[PDB]
């Protein structure tokens, strides 16, 4: 069976625009960065740039309750996933970091999948820092620049396209996934034998 | 560098001993089974077939709020776990799969990690029900069936003694650990190039 690791946060589940918009509430006062500016994977070092003490007001975003369980759907993520799941011989497995503070974030997470996938698609999560020790055949992340303690890892990445990543000139034969209305089957069948 | 996969109930925390003292206290006029007598990985089945509800009324103790995050370590596992983490050319992860109910649970096992190992310990989790997707080189953990979506793991699977599997009888050429005071420096070796 091929087997597909999916990210969360970016790919799921819209963190960028969630962020934004509890930030501009909480700190209407401040200036923030609009969705088309993003560069960066990290949020808060582009915040922080910006101005002093705004990469910690950032931070206080998604440390908050609710910040991770509130996030909305991206468009196509929910359909297209139930769809990859029901696939013949294919298993999806959502693969996600929390972030380091721990009381909200993990039980969130679950709490999220089990609203949008249903209860059984729990046993699919996997939470972790480092996906480079999950073996499979693809990883679907915004990150671009994964890495971790298996320096070979077994699943090809391919970059999903997000706000902070959109003009990054990646090296040859590294590819992306546009959106869930691209042709994601097309990228999971050319790793079909 | 060896990769290592270490289970948290019944070989980080003692998950039968803490379930058994809480049971007691709960129902005390229910029967119960000794640590002796823990036959079988599953303690729900054991006890649903000692007395009708009793499967349920098991299942309660383990869903209560710290339940988890109350479990003592096991004699050794701590300091071994720590020497473990510190050897040369060796990264070590718990590998641990969370119960279905997940308010509590992923929380306090986050939490549990940081009180006994530090904060830093914490990139070192891996909450996953599915451990053959995990790759790695040992994978010590003490339920007798391992079993997932990938058939052939990368892992050797060391058998963790504990009550419920001491008596069993394992197909050569697996192997066990006895305790964190049996010889694991002499497994992690027989694994190393
Ligand atoms: C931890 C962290 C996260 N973020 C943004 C970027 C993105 O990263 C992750 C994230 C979470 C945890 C770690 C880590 O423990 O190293 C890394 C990235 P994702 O990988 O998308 O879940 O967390 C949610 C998002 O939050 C950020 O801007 N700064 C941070 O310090
Ligand atoms: C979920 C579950 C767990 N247990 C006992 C056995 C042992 O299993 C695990 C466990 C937890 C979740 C699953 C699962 O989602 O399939 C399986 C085993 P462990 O692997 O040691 O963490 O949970 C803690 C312990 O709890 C039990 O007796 N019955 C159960 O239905
Ligand atoms: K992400
Ligand atoms: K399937
Ligand atoms: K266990
Ligand atoms: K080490």
């Amino acid at each position: 069976a091929l087997r597909v690791l999916v990210d969360m946060d970016g790919v799921l589940a819209d963190f960028e625009g969630g962020f934004l918009r509890k930030f501009r509430a909480r700190f209407p006062d401040q200036p923030f960065i609009a969705l088309e500016d993003r560069r960066g994977f990290w949020v808060s070092e582009q915040y922080g740039r910006l101005r002093p003490g705004l990469s910690e007001k950032a931070i206080s975003i998604w440390e908050s309750k609710n910040f991770f369980f509130e996030l909305e759907p991206l468009p196509g993520a929910v359909e297209a996933v139930k769809e990859m799941a029901s696939l013949q011989n294919t298993d999806v497995f959502i693969c996600t970091s929390p972030i380091k503070m721990f009381k909200y974030c993990p039980y969130e997470k679950y709490a999220w999948v089990e609203k949008y996938f249903g209860p059984d698609f729990l046993e699919q999560i996997v939470l972790t820092r480092d996906k480079t020790v999950v073996s499979a055949d693809l990883l679907i992340d915004d990150r671009p620049d994964i890495t971790g303690a298996e320096p070979t890892p077994s699943w090809e990445h391919v970059l999903f396209t997000a706000c902070h990543n959109q003009h990054l000139q990646l090296q040859p034969p590294r590819r992306r996934l546009h959106s869930w209305a691209d042709d994601w089957k097309a990228i999971l069948d050319s790793k079909r034998p």
